[PDB]
């Protein structure tokens, strides 16, 4: 029995509770978050845990800053069938009386599942008093000074009668592992440790190394191979982004987190569909799917840039990459409405050339460089193979021309090139006609 629990009845109230009413605002806010805010109730577990994390962080930040030693920082959950209750305690930083009397709105999600909510909290500030807070969700809550309150916050939820399911250990376990696996602080359920995965996307890219990226890749992609490509991308400049993107070793989606808290599974709009082969995670604080598209554009540009930069530091690895995933790139080009989205994506295309040795590939932009004068012509020919292409007469005029011609060997490459009628300021025309 390595049983580890901190949740116990140590709290007592000596005086009477003072009765308060929420302000005309908060009654609506509490009402709403219960009534319409969350699509499925279970997420209350998700919110409270998140709160429990934040508090803990704020404690750890304080102590470490003052050079003080660290106490046990933990999050504990307790289910009870006989009492029909679910409990969540964190020792983190607490709440002063002021804070209790008058993070966000996550807490109030608890009233999606509760007849009444009973809370005990203490601030980590020296010589702080503990307090009890009681609510029916009415508009009436109660505050009293409590004894036997541990530093941090203890929330006791008396589930309403159709929500006794969250009094079951198994159920709550499932919810926890679903949304809360990557919590930053040790999390216990009924005395047992329940979490172990590290939110490596939050780390400094220079601290994350291979074995970790490999583990995480296998987890998020549910795969047994390795990522051939890894992009660890962080920004505050446009929006808040902590992301990791993987390209699988094997030939043929992204999870949406916020603050290490699972928002969505198998999300389809974070990345453009032509990038649906990408695996990994995107974490952002700019979250509630009508307008998530800022992120989509930012990530599309960042990923295109990434691959373009991959083609330079390594030539043949990117050649195999284009061989195995060129499908999605052509598809993306033909799909995109605006022209230069087409062209951005077209910067990833690799084709053989009349100039280069048979077996080597070239991008379009490289093609722009070689041409001397005569802007407004890009020359291409599609044929069964390189040898066949070389013979063809129409090129022959080109061969004594001094102008390079690209070589395609599949109709989908030529169709792609025909759709993308123009690259940069130069037209893509076929040497025959
Ligand atoms: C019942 O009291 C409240 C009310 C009235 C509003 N919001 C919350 C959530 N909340 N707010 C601060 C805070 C801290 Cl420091 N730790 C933890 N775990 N939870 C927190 C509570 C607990």
């Amino acid at each position: 029995e390595p049983l580890h629990s901190i949740i116990s009845s140590t709290e007592s109230v000596q005086g009477s509770t003072s009765k308060h009413e929420f302000q005309a605002e908060t009654k609506k806010l509490l009402d709403i978050v219960a009534r319409s805010l969350y699509s499925e109730k279970e997420v209350f577990i998700r919110e409270l845990i998140s709160n429990a994390s934040d508090a803990l962080e704020k404690l750890r930040h304080k102590l470490v800053s003052d050079g003080q030693a660290l106490p046990e920082m933990e999050i504990h959950l307790q289910t009870n069938a006989e009492k029909g209750t679910i409990t969540i305690q964190d020792t983190g930083i607490g709440m002063t009386q002021e804070e209790l009397v008058s993070f966000g709105v996550g807490f109030y999600s608890a009233f999606m599942v509760a007849d009444r909510v009973e809370v005990y909290s203490r601030s980590a500030a020296p010589g702080s008093l503990g307090y009890q807070w009681l609510s029916d969700g009415s508009g009436v809550f109660e505050i009293a000074e409590a004894s036997g309150v541990r530093t941090g916050t203890k929330i006791i939820i008396h589930l309403k009668s159709d929500c006794k399911e969250f009094s079951s250990e198994a159920r709550v376990r499932d919810v926890v592992t679903k949304y809360s696996n990557f919590v930053s602080f040790p999390l216990y359920l009924n005395g047992r440790r329940m979490n172990t995965l590290q939110a490596i996307w939050m780390m400094d890219p220079k601290d994350v190394r291979e074995w970790q990226h490999e583990e995480f890749y296998r987890y998020v992609a549910q795969a047994h191979d390795k990522p051939r490509y890894t992009l660890h991308y962080k920004t505050d400049a446009p929006l808040n982004i902590r992301s990791i993107f993987y390209v699988p070793d094997m030939k043929p989606s992204v999870a949406l987190y916020s603050r290490k808290v699972l928002i969505q599974t198998k999300a389809t709009d974070i990345l453009p569909k032509w990038l649906r082969f990408i695996r990994g995670v995107v974490d952002s604080e700019d979250i509630p799917s009508a307008l998530i598209r800022k992120l989509r554009d930012v990530l599309q540009q960042r990923l295109i840039k990434f691959f373009i930069d991959q083609s330079k530091k390594d030539a043949e690895k990117y050649a195999k990459f284009f061989e195995d995933y060129g499908l999605f790139m052509r598809e993306g080009i033909v799909t995109a409405t605006e022209q230069e989205v087409k062209e951005d994506i077209a910067k990833l295309l690799r084709y053989e050339s009349s100039a280069l040795p048979s077996g080597q590939l070239t991008s379009l932009s490289e093609y722009a460089s070689r041409m001397r004068a005569g802007t407004r012509n890009i020359y291409y020919l599609c044929a069964p193979n390189r040898h066949l292409a070389e013979h063809s007469p129409y090129y022959e005029a080109m061969k004594k021309k001094d102008t390079e011609v690209l070589f395609c060997f599949e109709q989908f490459d030529e169709l792609t090139l025909l759709h993308l009628r123009e690259f940069d300021k130069k037209k893509l025309i076929s040497v025959e006609t």
